[PDB]
DNA sequence: TCAGGTAAGCAGTCCGCG
DNA sequence: GCGGACTGCTTAC
């Protein structure tokens, strides 16, 4: 087999990598790697390397690295460029892997672990570490194995054996619902002191090294604790045996408001899963906790225990530790699931990078990019200092708002990337610039045309035709990917709809779930044969279907971000190829193609209908436009349609039949009009919404710029068995509003576009009349929590206190004094509730960590203070105004003169 | 929230507005 | 009471 790296690192003049030989074995080497830069030198000085921009370069070969860095800094005092990968290990793998990286996930030692620590006296810090960690689960991906140390002699308290039998059990049986699928591969080593357990964890690791190392809150929790409580016990030394190469460093990790450590251990990548899930969901949650994660994930059970979670050892050890083997499995289903470790190592390989590396797009794009130029001989340009400087985005179009009854959406595939790859932006790219117009000018196709020479955008910039540059290149090679895996996607989200269907006449028998591929459209064997299965197998089929579906939405989605990166790298001042002539190229191209096809857009359709001046498109934001269909429906006549299903196939038809070849020829004039390399502006029916035929639903709606709301029939080729609603911005989309507020702005919208006025009516009128009986979190708001010190005046809220600041403090003052109240994490998210007046906490509001149930030291008492119809006005009320105000329609019946008869 | 970008909405504070 | 200036936080893209 090819040969492929695991970990890189460079220590001192040595590179130190671990990898899979050509036999299929892990080795470890240190290589004295001698790495090369480059000067410019003379024209008359014959080379082979050239940089980007065409002039030439002289390799120097140093002695090793230190001298290569050396160089470097006596470049800056001379004050000339110094060229080349300064970051030698990604020359390093340049030079070792020069081919494409085909690699063995199976040969890939992925850990994930999760430890245990008592602690009687609040959080145990992992800088301190000092109590004793009781219990350590690590899978071993190998092994396929979960091995489980466990400390049964503490000073906060002495325990028997942990008992598989029980684990195993129902907890109707007094069990602990240990999953049975992993029962047989739970290894079980009990420890009666603490120094024996980590002695031999050590061992374990130096048998079965981690290259990929994960987990929950492992780089910020687990990690720092492992190795500061080895170190407080045995020492340093013996602590670095975490390191296959005995080297760790303190890092320290700067946000805006502070700082944190953690503990890079050379020779190992650590992808700790909640950065991954941050980074590559496309979520934003309440909390964090792995419970609430894996409750929304993989809808399961919150596990649950009596008391604190530090009385837990010594009241209940053996739930203590069936939790520990619990929570390392979750974190392994939802990868099953996600699939973000296979991601990472796709994107970490295909760059050449070192796999914890794929966080960063700024580095994964240098790594990218360099292969590419070496590949040609071509030298990377030194990276540069440069001061943050704003520059503009987006247009987003005001949409008068209103109720909107029949609504066709369009939008341009992979719009960023797309007019890179158009116009040809890149660093070596540049032509030169031209005299700008206004804006208008280029949308209404009356400045005169920028270039005959060279592809443009209306920001000035002009780019030569004769070649791609290297960020076109790239940036398509990866586009390319994602289409794939976007195919896989769309074929398995219609599929799940054909299951759908089917579930409407189950079959009463007893049968199999077909064995099919779901990235592929089914074929019309497999679609006779699903139409004779029970509901038992269709539930089946359907939950796989859904499955496929997140694992081509993971890898396409994330492509896609990678490549939104790129042009987010040229408008980051630590990007090697930062230029915001290049980044406001793209954007300023993105606001003119956008303006410029609403133009063409109205006139076709105004062209159609027989009409002059009027605005067909009533939104539009970056790369999209929403177009009213009503006229559309209106020629033909509601009353012609068999079914909504029938106007939904005729407007189907009409985007792609009248409208798409409309949209490709102002596209087309719009890339001439540039002089772009290549016509890349492909922009496709997206949604189609409307009421249900003969309903008085409303269909959609809009109240301002990215807040509205689509009853949606098909979208991207997907024909729903059920209508789905789209609501973008809305408080239904929020995070940070309440769980069954949500829900009730869910159902209300629902009722609006579907059913109508007296629907939203009746379901107002009763959501008012019951709402106080849900449960408080479910009510509760949510939010961020930053700067809780600069608010703090003496326990009290300072000058311009956020209300939800104000609440963490009134809960501060409430819990203060007790060393084991869950406390609030400055930087993470809160519960928040209104408090009525005259209340004991002294306050309007009060907040609690998000994910939990408030401390049941003032439960009682937040439960009887909540303030209910403040909480209903502001979270419920308000924005439910918004929505009716901008669709005309009343939650409140009106009085009328039929008020009142009978007698 | 260490780790690519901008536009833009709403909650809330403060306080003017005769 | 509502809006403007401002901070904070959250979305859409
Ligand atoms: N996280 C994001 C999302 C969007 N954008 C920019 C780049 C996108 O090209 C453009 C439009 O965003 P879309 O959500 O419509 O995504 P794309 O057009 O890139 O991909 P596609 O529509 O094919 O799914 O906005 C961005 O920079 N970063
Ligand atoms: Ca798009
Ligand atoms: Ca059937
Ligand atoms: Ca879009």
């Amino acid at each position: 087999m090819k040969e492929f790296y695991l970990t890189v690192e460079q220590i001192g003049d040595s590179i130190f990598e671990r990898y899979i030989d050509s036999n299929g074995r892990e080795r470890t080497r240190e290589v004295e790697y001698k790495p090369s830069l480059f000067a410019h030198c003379p024209e008359s000085q014959a080379t082979k390397y050239f940089d980007i921009y065409g002039k030439p370069c002289t390799r120097k070969l140093f002695a090793n690295m230190r001298d290569a860095s050396q160089w470097i800094k006596r470049m800056e005092d001379i004050g000339l460029e110094a060229l080349g990968m300064d970051d030698f290990k990604l020359a390093y793998l340049s030079d070792t892997y020069n081919y494409e990286i085909k690699y063995d996930h199976t040969k890939i030692r992925v850990a994930n672990f999760d430890i245990e620590v008592t602690s009687p006296d609040g959080f145990p810090e992992p800088s301190q570490a000092k109590h004793p960690i009781d219990a350590i689960t690590h899978y071993d991906s190998i092994d396929d194995r979960f091995y489980v140390f466990d400390l049964l002699n503490s000073p906060y308290g002495n325990v028997e054996e942990w008992s598989i039998e029980i684990a195993a059990k129902l907890q109707e049986q007094g069990g602990d619902e240990v999953p049975s699928e992993i029962i047989d591969k739970i290894i079980y080593m009990p420890f009666d002191n603490e120094k024996e357990l980590l002695m031999e964890y050590l061992n374990f690791w130096q048998q079965k090294t981690p290259v990929i190392l994960t987990g929950w809150n492992v780089e910020s929790f687990a990690i720092p604790y492992v190795y500061n409580r080895i170190k407080n016990i045995f020492g340093e030394s013996t602590a670095k045996r975490l390191s296959p190469h005995r080297k760790t460093r303190v890092k320290v990790i700067e946000n805006m408001y502070g700082s944190r450590e953690i503990i890079t251990l050379f020779g190992i990548s650590v992808l700790d899963y909640i950065d991954l899930y941050k980074k590559f969901s496309f979520t934003n949650q309440p909390s964090y906790s792995l419970d609430y994660i894996s409750e929304f994930e993989l809808n399961v059970g919150k596990l649950k225990y009596d008391g604190p979670i530090s009385k837990l050892r010594e009241s209940n050890h053996q739930r203590y530790i069936s939790y520990n083997i619990i929570a390392v499995y979750r974190v392994l289903q939802i990868d099953a699931k996600r699939q973000f470790i296979n991601l990472s190592l796709d994107m970490g390989y295909y760059a050449k990078i070192q796999i914890q590396s794929v966080f960063s797009p700024i580095k994964t794009w240098d790594a990218i990019i360099f292969n590419s130029l070496k590949e040609q001989n071509k030298v990377i340009p030194q990276g540069r200092s440069h001061p943050v400087q704003p520059y503009p985005g987006a247009f987003v179009k005001e949409p008068i708002p209103n109720r909107y009854k029949y609504v066709m959406s369009f939008d341009l595939t992979s719009l960023y990337p797309s007019i890179i790859r158009q116009v040809n932006i890149s660093p070596e790219t540049i032509a030169g610039t031209f005299k700008v117009a206004p804006l208008h000018d280029y949308i209404n196709a009356v400045a005169e045309r920028p270039s005959d020479v060279y592809s443009c955008s209306p920001n000035g910039m002009m780019y030569y035709k004769d070649r791609d540059g290297v960020v076109p290149t790239e940036i398509t090679k990866v586009f390319n990917q994602r289409k794939e895996h976007k195919g896989y996607m769309l074929a398995a989200q219609r599929n799940g709809e054909i299951i759908k269907e089917a579930l409407h006449n189950p079959n009463l028998s007893v049968d199999e779930p077909l064995d099919v591929d779901y990235r592929f459209d089914f074929s019309d064997e497999i679609k006779e044969k699903i139409k004779k299965l029970s509901a038992k197998s269709l539930n089946e089929m359907l939950f796989r279907a859904q499955r496929t579906e997140v694992a081509g939405m993971t890898a396409q989605i994330n492509r896609k971000l990678l490549i939104n990166s790129l042009y987010g790298a040229l408008g980051n001042v630590w990007f090697r190829y930062y230029d915001l002539r290049n980044a406001t190229a793209i954007t300023t191209f993105g606001q003119m193609a956008l303006q410029w096809i609403e133009r063409k857009v109205n006139e076709y359709l105004n062209e159609v209908c027989g009409t002059e001046g009027e605005a067909f498109v009533l939104y539009g934001d970056t790369d999209s436009i929403y177009v009213s269909a009503d006229k559309i429906i209106d020629k033909v006549g509601e009353s012609k349609f068999r079914d909504t299903n029938h106007w939904v196939d005729f407007l189907d038809k009409f985007a792609r039949e009248r409208m798409e070849p409309a949209i490709d020829r102002g596209f087309r004039e719009m890339c001439e009009y540039m002089n772009n390399k290549q016509h890349l502006m492909f922009m496709d029916r997206e949604a189609i919404a409307g009421p249900p035929l003969g309903s008085k639903g409303i269909g959609g709606f809009w109240t301002g710029k990215k807040r509205y709301a689509l009853n949606v029939w098909d979208m991207e080729g997907t024909r729903y068995a059920e209508p789905k609603l789209k609501i973008m911005g809305l408080e239904t989309q929020k995070s940070s509003t309440p769980k069954a507020v949500q829900k009730a702005l869910k159902e209300c919208i629902r009722r609006m576009l579907q059913e109508g006025e007296e629907s939203l009516q009746e379901y107002f009128k009763e959501f008012e009349k019951e709402f106080r009986q849900l449960n408080y979190i479910s009510i509760a708001s949510v939010s961020s929590a930053n700067n809780i010190a600069k608010y703090d005046v003496g326990g009290f809220p300072g000058p311009k206190c956020p209300f939800h600041i104000r609440g963490i403090l009134t809960y501060n003052r409430a819990i203060k004094g007790n060393i084991d109240a869950p406390q609030v994490v400055e930087g993470e998210k809160v519960y928040v509730l209104p408090l009525r007046e005259g209340n004991p906490f002294g306050d309007k509001c009060i907040a609690w960590p998000s994910g939990t149930e408030i401390t049941d030291l003032i439960k009682d008492d937040v439960l009887h203070w909540m303030d209910y119809t403040v909480l209903l006005e502001k979270t419920f009320i308000k924005p439910l105004e918004g929505f009716t105000s901008a669709a005309k329609l009343d939650y409140e019946k009106k009085a009328s003169l039929f008020d009142m008869f009978d007698f």
